[PDB]
């Protein structure tokens, strides 16, 4: 229905705003773009599903997220990719892991404060009905 399409449109508006707020935070600059395979040619070797905030915006725009749960799986992937690719005790790796965990915790805190649980429940119910 038109109403269900209105629902998913409100979801995309909400997800774009959350993603924009993460992307303009200077701590998360490293997560805003895909990893340049020149810069880092072993990335695509180690990390099978690369994810970044530009890619999240493209997926919103392509209507790939019908729920906040699906969006948060891609946020979780940005974080888990960073923990896996940068697992070492050295400061470079520890800084990326701290920023990755902060990105994750920030996305979850915005959604906890701003996502209506009933809005998410509706999205889940339209999704399960397709
Ligand atoms: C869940 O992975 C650990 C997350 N974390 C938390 C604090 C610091 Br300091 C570094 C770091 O990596
Ligand atoms: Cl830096």
């Amino acid at each position: 229905s038109m109403q269900e399409e209105d629902t998913f449109r409100e979801l995309r508006i909400f997800l774009r705003n959350v993603t924009h707020r993460l992307a303009i935070d200077k701590r998360f600059r490293v997560f805003t773009k895909p990893v340049d395979p020149d810069e880092v040619p072993d990335y695509v070797t180690v990390i099978k599903q690369p994810m970044d905030l530009s890619s999240v915006i493209s997926k919103i725009d392509l209507h790939k997220y019908l729920t906040v749960k699906d969006y948060l799986r891609d946020i979780d992937l940005i974080c888990s990719n960073a923990l896996e690719y940068n697992p070492d005790r050295d400061p470079g790796d520890r800084l990326i892991r701290h920023r990755a965990c902060a990105l994750r915790d920030t996305a979850y805190a915005i959604i906890k404060e701003e996502l209506d649980e009933d809005f998410e429940q509706l999205c889940e119910e339209i999704q399960e009905s397709r």
